[PDB]
């Protein structure tokens, strides 16, 4: 069909179908008599899988060969999303089997449909180490994903009666085709027991232990031939476990239990055990697998020249301590020596300052669990302090702020200055939070340190992000500059040349036009409900979270909605205002927020007076498989989080290389992305961050707002009265409260410049001819956010491994 | 090799090898290289696989289009074993497979080894499902079995300083090549809640929900190429279950532990709700499956036309209400109607008359957990109370002994009064077992209704038990019959035409030493232990119980020992005594008769002056796949519960068909096998059943045993005094206080004659000649029990199908 979807042979379509008619009858054992969607799916996906094999085999032998350095990812989180489609890609097999399946008489988008999502993470960070698994099989890196694979991932969001209902995600239920289980590579993890202080060492005894059985999954690059893996460990209990006998082997789930389920949380810490134990098993089997393949490559001196280990947040923070825990009391290497392994083998990613996302781990959790870790933790500190005295003698308070330990009601560990003591490298997500990193949280670190500290600005893989999720962009950009963008990102800024290029202009202008008309009719067969495709489509889909605040849209929307109730019969530039995203289970004013929003539109969307010119739709269950659809079809980028919280982003880099314009503040990666397409380009708004602090210096008081702007009252009034409510006239009290008595993220500070910066927005959106060529300045210059930048870095600076583009011989 | 393992043509065998190859790479995912002995037996059970599905899915077709009378068997457990070479040898594969191997370099016996029995049975019981499902696919019959597929199967056991210990046996670890998961196929159970009485019938209502999830597994015909399926559920709890959020989803566990694991009880009955939720969960999913294919063949008359639904014992019970239940409450037929169409379907086969045994569940349980029920079992026992009442009028004692209902401290329901007056057929599972039902506990139902009791003698299929496990046997018979008889038989008489024969007396004698040969060597092998493969094997397998009386059994022994120990350069025929079987957890006396097996072995084992003439061992961890190398080894097989208390038995019958002579009491089958083979080539002894009637009327007092008899007296005071725990003298006095003062089986009743007729034993071994021509005339005269023949009288008898030996078209 189309051109970067590549070759539909003769030979290939052959193959593709007698291999799906084998898997129906073999693999599946069904009939095309009793064969449902689903079982033509899995034969499509166990056909596509064949093809991954041979690439995945050679590509781990030839590492085996080469010996090259090894990179572990270790994350709490992989949101992987489907896999089929994107497996296609990057072995060159989409055209041909669109075809196969078309002549077998069905239609593979149908099929797509079909898989669940794997949703093993919560949201941005989670979705990051995705793109970069992927970036990283595509430039060559030998590169490993470690995680849990969880039986529940995130949860499956319903909408009943305007609230959040959560639903287990039951993803596995009807099999995983992708993953491979290694039973054979199965290894024990311990918990709890006690130290023994022998003549020779200490020892850990008396421990409870808890298997871990690793489930390969494979990661191709693109184009490339390079087959990476992912390793996810399931925990099972031994067999001798608690061994009435009935009660015995039922009491087994107490151990299996550790990876059930993913914690719904997002950038919020729930210092709970079950969380403690998830992320030590994943760094304890994690760590006996990393050395069982390094000897089989007793020189440890060497070990950082051939392991690279990066922590994705604190999360697998536990790896210093396991680290130095193995290499003192099973190698028996002295402490110094140990300690120098350690630091040049692992590196520290921070993505956030909020103080309620940090982990601090209770004293008392960690002496019970891992009291071997808690004592290796305690000497750390102490070393550690001992070199922050005798560089700034005499200066008590910064040994208090630097100590890895917390006095107070209830001692801490702040697993952050753990990662930076045992780090060689800590590096923030983008420019603006690296250096709110050395100048604020981090300061005495980077003061004794400035060396490890680093910037890393984050990225998507333009392979899901663009070629995936909208061949049609991604189509008529291949017809005027070629395929190599699509692996070298950069060259799309050969686009600029076309800006004033009427043939491209109208291209780009239709394939949004497609893309929303496939949205506006996906809405309507899922999820029953009428939309107008001409109108402005007014997007916000991210986690639920005050920082974020959906808040202030919601403002504007009731803004918006109170100024045509003003003027019926004026015109203004129709919208379509979605809000997607889930709220974490326990957050009481997150879940308050999304009734708030679908309370607003039970209103709207059926004020006759308002007609067709507003609609306020929440995307339910928003997760990878929907980004993929409404992205594409956005005209407008709504990120606003308040300057300096938003720690980089990365749905607003998936925005602009789809089309959409951005109106944002200066925070995370907004600054970067309004710096490479120019700020005429962009709708900056708000507060900077040292407005933000100013503010605070001086206190801010949200009555002022309210008394200085009208509309501003008037909607504050309305929330109070109950108009969005009249059933339950009081049901957003805490919502106003809030907002006027204890809004740590300055709602009403940027409600005045934001309804400005929208109509400048509406302004321009009647001019189709000159927001189509904004939109083109910002596809054009989006080519700094691919991942493939971004680990291109992380492999220089960080790593000490050069990325290649090589093809390997398939 | 030999002829009956079938051809390895030089199609077959090449086409094997590829596909053998294809599995590696694809399947499994590993390369000559890396591949490690498991992986190579899961390459070649995935190969051998595939030839079963095209035969599965046609078999299932023909049904389809046939339309005939299904046949349903309902059973808690089905001890299969292994699948890999059972498969190979009903498809005619094992020559092929085992040279295509041989080319690879690879051992297939060494491959063979690797694969996990599925023991989701406990013994005679479990078995007689799996020899039936084999009988039925090799008789052509539409047959479906359908069970629980449990987590856990049966407890490895492990034998620790001379005492039992259990361990779950993991037996998915490595995962399941033969089965199919059906999820597509899952239904709802439901538990709890209670009854509402509406204008129009009554209403089960307010219930939890459990999902019964499908894991089907193909059953292969003897070369016939019929496969039938066995369709094994697993508990799945909703996804909105208990839907704090991490803990909802936990519990999920409580709803999935229906499925976790099998009780390990035999011939006892513990009331545990876990148990009786397997029971309703296996029989609810069961039932809406086989109403779901009636519908898709109204017409609940013709439903005893095309439904046959066996209860193996009392366990599925509540397939009789719950039918009712169906269609009373949702078809909405009425109760006569509806009554008539469930009697005409189902058909109960009783396998005890012990009465702790008997399933009796507390009202209070069925109360709570399945209120509709009780009340439809309530009025089934007063419909069939009014019967009883109207044809013995006056008789109220018998109205109280036949009710369902039993009074007195608990209510309880008598389950197999349930089944008589449910079912139009009921069976016991030998000739004298089923004399004693009618002339004991169900007296009064055969007087109500004789035409319901019926026999069918138990079997055992000859293609695991004789061509799987002995090769040479098989071998050397089919030298000079044909191959015929393997799926007939009653063949095996004309063997009898060569009970003079020089040249089959010789080759039947060296398959045996051949067999015990091997059997020595893999004691050593696997459990390091000596023994003489020329001594006698004698041999005891089953699960532990006082009414088999392994204890009568060790008081031989002993006696050979003292008899030794005084005469010690007296000839005795040299003996191994062989023990082995597993004890359920909670069974204490079982696991004392245990420990004071391996007691008597540690002080036997080790006497300088017994030599290599006595050696007691045992057999750890007794299972199908262990019964398969034991049995075509033994000489002698013993088979000594008193008289009147084993149904049938059913291991008597493999040791006949392997060439072991029988030394056994007038109990059960073994009546029927003395019958065929003739009391001159039997080794009979003992109380019969009379004799027992008589002495319990008298009353039995072991003290005058111990009185009259020296050796007895001798090897009682042994056991009290501590010669057999030096470190423990009063260790075994449970034992010696219990066969003293309150012994339900007379163990000391049949001492002495037990004694007189080993020595007979001893005196036909001395001449391997006439040993030999015995064992000639018991193997031709097996052919009666053959699980074909028992399955070809159900067919006939109680489910109304006649059998087919016609192949299918492959
Ligand atoms: C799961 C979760 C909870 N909370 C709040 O944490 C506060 C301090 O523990 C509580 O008082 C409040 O009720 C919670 O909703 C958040 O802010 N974000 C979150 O993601
Ligand atoms: C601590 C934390 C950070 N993040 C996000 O990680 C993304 C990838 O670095 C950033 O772009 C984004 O700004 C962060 O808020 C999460 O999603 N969950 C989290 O718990
Ligand atoms: C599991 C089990 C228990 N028991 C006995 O049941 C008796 C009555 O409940 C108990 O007093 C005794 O301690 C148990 O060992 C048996 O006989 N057979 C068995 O299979
Ligand atoms: C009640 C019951 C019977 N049986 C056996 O079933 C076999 C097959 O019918 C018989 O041969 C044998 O005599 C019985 O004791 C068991 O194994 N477990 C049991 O719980
Ligand atoms: C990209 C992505 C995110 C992160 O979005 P932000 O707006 O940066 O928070 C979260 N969820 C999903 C499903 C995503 O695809
Ligand atoms: C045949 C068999 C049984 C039944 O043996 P009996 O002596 O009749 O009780 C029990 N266990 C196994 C493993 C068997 O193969």
């Amino acid at each position: 069909q189309i051109s970067v979807r590549g070759l539909a042979g003769v030979e290939n379509v052959t193959e593709l179908k007698k291999n799906f008619n084998r898997h129906l009858h073999f693999t599946l054992v069904k009939d095309r008599n009793v064969a449902t969607p689903r079982d033509y799916y899995f034969a499509l996906a166990h056909t596509v899988r064949d093809h991954l094999v041979g690439r995945w085999i050679r590509t781990q032998q030839h590492y085996y060969e080469k010996d090259p350095k090894r990179i572990y990812y270790l994350s709490l989180e992989f949101y992987m999303g489907r896999t089929l489609q994107n497996t296609m890609v990057n072995l060159a097999l989409e055209n041909a089997c669109d075809e196969a399946t078309y002549q077998l008489g069905l239609d593979m988008e149908e099929l797509e449909e079909i898989e669940e999502d794997a949703g093993l993470g919560n949201g941005g960070l989670g979705r990051l180490a995705a793109c970069f698994l992927d970036s990283m099989a595509t430039l060559g890196l030998a590169a490993y994903g470690y995680g849990i694979r969880y039986e529940f991932g995130i949860f499956n969001q319903k909408i009943c009666g305007g609230w959040q209902m959560e639903e287990a995600d039951d993803w596995l239920r009807y099999g995983n085709p992708w993953e491979k289980a290694r039973p054979e590579f199965t290894l024990p993890v311990h918990f709890y027991g006690r130290v023994e202080h022998t003549s020779q060492g200490a020892k850990w005894v008396d421990t409870q232990v808890v298997l871990a059985m690793p489930y390969d999954t494979p990661v191709p690059g693109y184009r490339n031939n390079v087959v990476n893996t992912m390793r996810l460990w399931s925990a099972k209990a031994p067999n001798d476990f608690n061994l009435g006998y009935i009660q015995a082997v039922l009491d087994r789930n107490l151990a299996e239990n550790i990876s059930r389920v993913l914690y719904p949380n997002d950038n919020f810490f729930e210092g709970k055990e079950l969380r403690l134990k998830q992320e030590y098993f994943v760094v304890a089997a994690t760590l006996q697998d990393i050395i069982r393949r390094f000897k089989s490559s007793t020189n440890f001196d060497a070990f950082p020249d051939k392991v690279a280990i990066q922590l994705n947040d604190t999360h697998p923070s536990l790896a210093i301590p396991e680290l130095m825990r193995v290499l003192v009391d099973l190698e028996r290497l002295d402490w110094d020596k140990a300690w120098e392994v350690t630091v040049k083998t692992c590196a520290y990613t921070n993505h956030t300052v909020l103080p309620e996302a940090l982990e601090r781990w209770p004293v008392h959790l960690l002496e019970t669990l891992l009291p071997r870790h808690l004592q290796i933790i305690y000497e750390i500190n102490q070393r550690f302090l001992n070199r922050v005295a005798a560089a700034f003698p005499g200066d008590v308070d910064r040994l208090r702020r630097m100590s890895l330990v917390e006095e107070g009601a209830v001692k801490r560990i702040n697993m952050a200055h753990l990662c930076i003591a045992g780090s060689h490298a800590v590096n923030g997500v983008a420019r603006i939070h690296s250096e709110i990193l050395k100048k604020t949280i981090f300061k005495d670190f980077y003061e004794l340190e400035p060396h490890k500290f680093q910037n890393k600005t984050n990225g998507i893989t333009p392979r899901r992000w663009l070629v995936l999720c909208n061949p049609g962009l991604a189509e008529i950009i291949a017809e005027r500059i070629g395929e190599e963008y699509i692996s070298d990102l950069d060259q799309l800024r050969k686009l600029l040349s076309y800006v004033d290029d009427e043939a491209f202009i109208r291209d780009v202008a239709k394939v949004k036009q497609e893309n929303k008309l496939k949205f506006a009719a996906y809405l309507e067969r899922e999820y029953k409900v009428h939309i107008n495709p001409n109108s402005l489509f007014d997007v916000q889909v991210k986690r639920i979270h005050e920082y974020k605040r959906q808040l202030l849209n919601c403002l504007h929307v009731i803004t918006l909605y109170n100024r045509i109730k003003k003027e019926p019969n004026k015109f203004v530039v129709p919208r379509t205002v979605m809000i997607g995203g889930k709220a974490a289970p326990g957050y009481h004013m997150a879940k308050m927020i999304i009734k708030l929003i679908t309370a607003i539109g039970d209103v709207v969307n059926h004020d006759p007076v308002v007609g067709d010119r507003l609609r306020v739709i929440f995307l339910e269950n928003y997760r990878v498989s929907l980004a993929e659809k409404v992205i594409p079809a956005a005209d407008l980028s709504e990120q606003i989080s308040t300057a300096g919280t938003e720690a980089s982003g990365t749905g607003n880099m998936k925005f602009m290389l789809n089309g959409a314009l951005t109106i944002g503040t200066m925070d995370g990666a907004n600054v970067e992305m309004a710096e490479e397409a120019g700020e005429e380009n962009f709708f900056i708004f708000g507060m900077r961050v040292e407005d933000v602090d100013r503010l605070d210096q001086r206190g801010y008081n949200a009555q002022e707002y309210y008394d200085r702007i009208p509309e501003l009252r008037q909607i504050i009034e309305q929330l109070s009265s109950g108009f969005f409510s009249p059933k339950q006239p009081d049901l957003f009290k805490d919502i106003v409260n809030m907002l006027m008595h204890h809004d740590r993220f300055k709602v009403f500070a940027d409600y005045e410049e934001y309804v400005k910066c929208q109509e400048r927005v509406s302004a321009l959106y009647k001019n189709p001819r000159e927001w189509t060529r904004m939109v083109i300045r910002n596809i054009a210059t989006s080519g700094k956010f691919s991942s493939d930048r971004t680990i291109a870095q992380y492999a220089r600076e960080i790593w000490g491994v050069e990325p290649s583009r090589q093809r390997l011989p398939a």
